[PDB]
């Protein structure tokens, strides 16, 4: 969908194998997706930019969200987000 | 509204730049949000697309994120588009004193 994980500026680096094989179809997918912000929280929380590029005209975004630690479920929310975050970096690289 | 709930529009790092004087009053009653919503990604999108990282700080653990969303040249709408976003990203300093 949004192409190989990688350390590319331009690749995004979230997922397993398990979620990129699966998508939405993930036993833990609504774990995660739970901390995917909604359009307003998106729009009022991250730093909204734009830049024109010679690949065309980008909406460029960033913001940090914090995690609630006085949640039962917080250590194991960290540890899946974990899970995720540069797991491409473990895979075989005769990957799929 | 949305600076109640999502705090101040300003410069600094940890605060939100976007939305001008009427957007902040109004939030998703402004008249204009669904076309500006049309640019926020979907759980999956957001996932998919964006630079994730954690980091455990002083005040505590944090999600982070970054990207960048092309914006469809080719869409009839896109002139609009460009500049109703451009309206609100860093309206603030637009803000009287």
């Amino acid at each position: 969908a949004f192409g190989r994980r990688g350390p590319e500026q331009t690749q995004g680096n979230f997922g397993d194998q398990d979620l990129i094989r699966q998508g939405t179809d993930y036993k833990h997918w609504p774990q995660i997706a739970q901390f995917a912000p909604s359009a307003s929280a998106f729009f009022g929380m991250s730093r909204i930019g734009m830049e024109v590029t010679p690949s065309g005209t980008w909406l460029t975004y960033h913001g940090a969200i914090k995690l609630d630690d006085k949640d039962p479920q917080f250590k194991d929310n960290v540890i899946l987000l974990n899970k995720h975050i540069d797991a491409y970096k473990t895979f075989p690289p005769t990957e799929p």
